[PDB]
């Protein structure tokens, strides 16, 4: 590539692994959004919340693909594995699964950053920091706050907890 | 009728039965709306909800009457039977009665569609599909969602369940 | 499902197969869009065109998932297979691959329609017709027109053909 | 300097070398812009393109001079060497010369970044990353895309290639 400069193979490969990871997350959230729209779950604002997370993860995957092209790397897409579950039990469990998902995606981004740093690629570390690393920690804080608030309500009544939270926090 | 063309007697008769069915539904919802406005029930948004369903069913009956005229059939109106109850117990029971009502009306519309299809009347099947069959399934999904949400609250406290739902969902 | 009515298992299953098919198409177009953004291909309007097709297929998959929920079926997501190629050769070949892709997706939709018809589900046949079947034939006609125009230019000079078409037709 | 803090001599010197490099680039592009305005070349949009690159490089040199003052360093200006050529042959050759020029300027910026990093100067690495390193890679990608598009047309007819590109891409 006539454009390629100071772009290491390990950074190119790591970038391709990270887009698959982002697509996988998006698919997971899509599953959650669809689950909450079921007539027997009926929590429209939980669904909306996960639909937004799904869209955000997908956009991230797309921007990482664009970055690959801009640096002169070659995009290699892999199959996207289905979510681990089709039934997400309830709103608290879905929220907790999302926190763990976001934390593992954050770790992958941290690891990718470390490779760019080790390879002395200031352009990539800069790109990874804003907005990827920053959106990650914000989302993690928001999910953590949400889990705390829902847990407090859960202790009183789970039926009412989900209904109230869906309305006052997610709405 | 100089206008009549490819309009079978069975479709004409079925159409007349369906308008009575629509008027009967409207009357049922009117009864529900009035019940929720009682000083000892006092759930103004439940009443409003059933008042809208009543108006929608009535409009449907009117449009079916117009369709009969447009195709050259003759309208025959029958007496409208009163609702089965004057007292609807509570908000959950009223909602459940409505789901069953909507499902039987949906079935009648499906049966009517099948007769039009069997008689090779593409104009009538098309007319029945949009908006009749489509509004039917949307209403059924909404009522199902509503019953799920109210049932969750019911498990905690029925008194509070109705008050909250009337305010946050129906309002 | 309290909402389910006149919804056959075969229609429910077919719907789940079709969303995977739609997601697979979207992924294919994403691959094409990314390929055209490579510094050694550089046909920004071809990329834009495939990016739009990708977004359209994804939206379709999402609406089919919503339909499943509305009828009371249960969504089961499967893994999304990667595109068959990472390198798409050129603009004419990418266009020809898309026509074949659209035609097979159209066939799957026709087959699904036939199952709904056989099961006497007027709601589903109606839903499949507009906008799914209609967007399909429009896209197929547009792709066919595009292939004809590009082929005419190709016969003179492929280098210039892509550059001109990218600018005057896709731009 | 009462203002100087955590500003190493090597970073101060490197900054002065980089402004000369930026001024030299600007001068090179000025030469290219003037060449394309010759009555015997007459490619007004190629000239405009190089005129913009010239202005951008000059602005960069000016901002680096300001940075030197802000950190308490002392600006030392050196003579600006003339471009290596007065005649740039054609549009493809000028474009290729620019890619190589941008890549060497990018390397100098990467080297400067590495010195700041080694000296533990987070303010300077941050300043170098945005917008210097980022504009560099964007320009390199754009020049690469341009060379690809022009090369495709060149294979058919160089006379027409320049005329079309000057109009459809650079215009």
């Amino acid at each position: 590539s006539q454009v390629r400069q100071n772009f290491h193979q390990d950074c190119e490969a790591g970038l391709n692994r990270t887009v698959n990871l982002k697509f996988h997350s998006s698919y997971v959230y899509l599953s959650m959004a669809s689950y909450f729209n079921r007539d027997d779950v009926a929590l429209s604002n939980f669904a909306k919340f996960f639909r937004e997370r799904s869209a955000a993860a997908k956009a991230h995957a797309e921007k990482l693909i664009e970055y690959q092209n801009q640096r002169g790397g070659r995009v290699f897409l892999q199959s996207v594995e289905k979510p681990e579950r089709d039934d997400w039990a309830n709103g608290l469990e879905a929220l907790q699964t999302a926190l763990k998902l976001q934390k593992s995606v954050n770790q992958a981004l941290l690891d990718l950053h470390a490779v760019a740093a080790d390879k002395s690629d200031p352009h990539m570390t800069d790109f990874l920091e804003s907005p990827y690393l920053s959106e990650s920690v914000e989302t993690i804080k928001k999910l953590g706050d949400h889990i705390t608030s829902l847990k407090k309500l859960w202790s009183s009544h789970p039926g009412m907890a989900e209904y109230l939270f869906n309305k006052h926090t997610l709405g």
